[PDB]
RNA sequence: AGGCGCGUAGCUCAGUAGGGAGAGCGCCGGCCCGACACGCCGGAGGUCGGGGGUUCAAGUCCCCCCGCGCCU
């Protein structure tokens, strides 16, 4: 009867995974062991499905995985979202634009008083913070867009570790979750 | 009837406006002579004519502009896009961002050869780069989304001296022209 | 009231535009020059546009071409085709694929016993046998499925001098003409 | 409660098959006796069936195989298919065109200068270039549309080796899963 | 599962052959069968009319009725796409024009003879005109009727014919071998 | 319907805990001879096949594309 939408961020992000247990390839292990007992349905994007299993590397977890969780990408031509989305993100992807060249002046002004000793450090904190201003509490990849618009249309509960991602959900019209509950509350049902 | 909007490059753009007079003001008054005997609508959204309003002296000349050109603002409540325009906007500004980020890697990497004294054009370069780099060829303001939404709406031409504002025009099927024209257009129509 | 969708070939081939003028740079001046007197509208795709643009020296007509014309591309993201449109044109092209496989082998086979001093003979005999075996009486460019979109969302009147065009456009319930008679057509309307 | 529509492929394919039993015969009669156990509808189009049972000689296999496969053909009547799918396919297919006269071009050159020795291998070479060329990562067939329009239409899981075939079908939206674990999907649900 | 029997399943030897080599036998055969099978089985009332008609049964229509079903499909609450009349218009004129070139040799032929062998002429005439006219296509409402019970029940249909798997094909219903249907019986 | 491997100077390759872009050869200067050469000083020689990603640092680690060969 209820349907989960799924993200990468569950089983990439420690924080929500520790649930089931300390261990990626034993939270993914315990989680498919259990998903099966569950009346309901799982659903992940296809892009993020592959994107999965390309950072984490699972062996005898991939049949079972797709054995619990359908693989399907969104119809995404029948889809229409409202144009008050496409001015807020682009107010938004401008503002954190912006901060993104301030940053980069503060860096090269940092580095341009250290006589090449530790710029490699400055570099480092560079790339660390212009991640953070252009890439953090924001949808930023397609894969995003994927999750978005399979739990827009098959109207689900979407499960996502993320930050970003919650707040767009919610804007339109997406109903979610906490990630932390996912284990009692797939376990009751 | 025939209906235009405008933008702001019309008259920003010397190389659009050129076609009038070889200055700015005197190019706007060639343009609202021409308009005044003009057997078409002419149309500009609120922020759009904002923002014109507060970069051009428009001294003497506002009076006349309002007569002949009507502002209005695009009616977003009842206006829906469709997912593959996000979807595409999203990917393009993720390799912006990528792009971006390896040029503030360059530059500071550089400003670290070169001591204390100097950085300052390095810091102008990184500037120059970085804008063109983030905010050629792409949508960015929220004003280029009242021109796309307003054209789309009045289903009316799109004149405008940008790149990147004809490339999501055709993407969603507006009717365009090519602004070295406008002059010879608007005197046979 | 009437909506005319037009084509490249019309302005390309020469049956077709000897109707108005004995010169391809004669006859399109004389179409401008008559549908500026003509109670209809025209359209024509803008990548349509753009390959006619390209092959042919547009010089002090362009902006009366564009002061007639509209250039617009179709809005392909609501559109939805029958299958049997696409089940009935996969046969065709694995059809026209066998064939060109099975000229390109009697060229080499030709090409292997004079062995020397007439490569070039056959090389053009096998670019014009592979054109004719798969880019004649189908739909091959990108540019013809805009025309036929562009025309079965308009309602228009498809005027092409393709033939592998008109043959598909008949398929969805396109009104299609004779582009021998446009000018008398014009001349009347 | 699931279904599944079969493709030539998870029989042909040696690397598909090869998780039941290393022969042909002894996979399909493995298959055959599993399928009769688990909770999952098998379907196959028809003209898929004519192709496997045209290249696969079943002795008291076929009436074994008609007991747990429910052969049946798309409802294609009733079935639109998105108009940007058309556009892909065309341009995919004009790429593939063109790159697969350029190799016919190169093999007649190559041809030409060898006389009639050895004519042979090098047509067998311009065969083989010309089919990965052109057929290789596309829709090439009419079975295969039968197989996404089943799919599509039944809302089931597309199992084929065929890796075109699930490229194009993750554009439409049809829950893929991976061949090589068919097996083991089959005696868990 | 739910199957759609017709006539050819009890009139084509080949067809009942897996049963018992007599036309009096097979048919009890198959419901001994059918009376241990776990599956539903239907027949249009127009063709187990036909069935009554070409074929004398005795004592085996209770068993038969008892063991079968027959039931007429609902045609008041059907619909049939509109390119299926295309297709079967244009192959109708196509039938219409050979058989009338085949009526046209059989009356050539037959006019050089003069009044000798008449009968056999007429009797390849019919022939002819049966196996170019009522071979490979829907020719009888009894037909309509087999192809309408399986599109509104979703059953696999069973018929030893050749111009009922074309068009049951055409509209996409499922279709068993009728060489087959003993063992799958016996299985299901 | 697929799986395995290779792409580094004028040619053929050695190149990895990521911390050089070189060589056996061809060979213009060189040594080397009264004398271009032999043993023997070395010029010159780059798309580390093309795009990106992760790192202070990539021929190396990670994905896509192109080309050349072996097994079904
Ligand atoms: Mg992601
Ligand atoms: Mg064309
Ligand atoms: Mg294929
Ligand atoms: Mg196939």
């Amino acid at each position: 009867m209820d349907t989960f939408v799924l993200d990468t961020s569950v089983f990439t992000n420690p924080d929500v995974y520790h649930q089931f247990e300390e261990d990626q390839l034993g939270a993914i292990e315990n989680f498919i062991s259990l998903a099966s007992h569950t009346n309901a349905n799982f659903f992940m994007p296809t892009s993020v499905y592959y994107e999965f299993t390309k950072m984490v590397s699972l062996g005898d977890l991939a049949p079972k995985f797709e054995l619990v969780v359908r693989i399907r990408s969104p119809r995404k031509w029948g889809l229409m979202v409202p144009a008050e989305f496409l001015y807020e993100f682009i107010e938004e992807v401008r503002y954190r634009i912006n901060k993104g060249l301030r940053i980069a002046e503060e860096h090269t002004k940092e580095a341009g008083k250290l006589a090449e000793e530790e710029v490699g450090r400055v570099v480092n904190r560079l790339r660390e913070k212009y991640r953070e201003a252009l890439r953090a509490g924001i949808i930023d990849s397609k894969e995003d867009v994927d999750v978005l618009l399979l739990s827009y249309e098959l109207d689900a509960i979407l499960v996502s570790g993320d930050e970003g991602l919650r707040k767009w959900a919610d804007r339109v019209g997406i109903k979610l979750i906490d990630p932390k509950n996912l284990r009692y509350i797939m376990e009751n049902l």
